């Protein structure tokens, strides 16, 4: 079967991270949309204009809003993109056939929206040469970050080629986790987000979303299906692109 | 010998086009700077803010202005980047060891600055699915363009892999040739631009800067050295990355 996959990058990244996977999925016959979220990739906004993870999610919400009635998509979120998935599913659950988490945060409905980010920061406290700053938006102080090039090289792009790591150095931008804003956000709903099918894809060789974290997330909020990819690195859509496409094909054949 | 290469993308592109060549040059021991020009790549400006090719060149001029006395670079410009080279050389000629034209326009000092663009538009009049718009800046009507995806696929990225063409679809932005502004600009100077060493690199399999155009440019304004790369496509830094590095090494060993 064919599906429309909507690929959702993580903070400080853009659609460009999907530049290998998107043509491969298209070569299997799928439709693929790879969005730039707010203040990401070639989006014209800067992060200091964005006040919350919800506002950061606008391009995804707008895209979903534009789907004609009856059209459903499979969302695919990497790393912090799982929070964009949860936000989207609480507005447009009827348009989501399934959500695929790709070395991603997996929010739940019983704890506040910051819960799995808080845990991530306990498991992986040292972001190496990443730099931080603060800005104010809508009366709140927001911590921005710019991912350090050593962190990128060693922990996110560990096994990626030099030409892929170069893209990351060139294209990663200032971003934010909006952790303190998530901490005060209404909880993700059982009727929206809680109802969607959730497929969790990961590798135990991820050097930033470490096994203790990912296995903690799976036990915290049981996915409908788990796929473990052997080898690769945090950026499985670069290091294990074919295996990810293979998994996404199966998802398309299972969930509609 | 080692050099500091400054890589200059063409209109509608960004530093990202150099993502294969930059690490290769670094693997030979060079220093490499790959800039985003105004309103290009992840630069925060939009094209409608930019009024001339000189203003478009600002990041290059600022970078050159920041070089301490005595430091010289080798500029490398692809496609329309040769006009950024000429603008830069009329301000900072003493900081330029050489300029390398990479399937690039080659402005001169005897004709107005638009001369080789006017000729390009005669040789290659049909930009396929490229779209155009107009905006006004500093009292002039400027023609903007967004490169068509068929043009990209067939004429610029002809032999590039699907994952490279995908990057182009994702990351190319609205831009401008500023042709009518170039047409009224003071001529490039003999003392500045005219004095710099000019190395012209091309392939006769370029499907947009066609052989008639490139050979016309070489006869119009004789380069100090010509290198013809066999095969590849317009984006030689993607299809012939090693050959381009090889040539740039020789340039570094010849010109300082």
């Amino acid at each position: 079967a064919f599906a429309h996959f909507v690929l959702i990058h993580t903070i400080c990244h853009g659609a460009w991270i999907w530049h290998k996977l998107k043509p491969l999925l298209e070569a299997l016959g799928h439709k693929v949309t790879a969005l730039d979220l707010a203040a990401s990739g070639v989006d014209p906004r800067q992060i200091e204009e964005i006040g919350s993870f919800d506002e950061y999610s606008e391009p995804l919400l707008t895209f979903l809003e534009a789907l004609p009635p009856g059209e459903k998509v499979i969302l695919v979120g990497e790393s912090c993109g799982g929070l964009n998935i949860a936000i989207a599913a609480d507005k447009y659950c009827e348009k989501i056939a399934a959500a695929v988490f790709h070395n991603s945060v997996l929010p739940d409905t019983e704890h506040c929206p910051s819960y799995v980010v808080d845990k991530l920061m306990e498991v992986f406290p040292d972001w190496k040469d990443t730099t931080y700053f603060t800005y104010t938006k809508d009366g709140k102080e927001i911590t921005g970050l710019k991912l350090g090039f050593t962190l990128l090289r060693e922990n996110l792009y560990t096994l990626c080629g030099p030409e892929e790591y170069e893209l990351a150095k060139m294209l990663t931008r200032k971003g934010s986790l909006f952790q303190n804003i998530l901490a005060k956000r209404p909880f993700f709903t059982k009727e929206g987000y809680g109802s969607i099918k959730k497929i969790y894809v990961w590798t135990d060789q991820d050097e930033i979303f470490l096994p203790e974290f990912q296995l903690w997330q799976i036990e915290n909020y049981k996915p409908d299906k788990v796929y473990k990819v052997e080898g690769g690195d945090h950026k499985l859509q670069l290091t294990k692109t074919k295996e990810i496409a293979e998994i996404l094909q199966e998802v398309a054949d299972t969930y509609n």
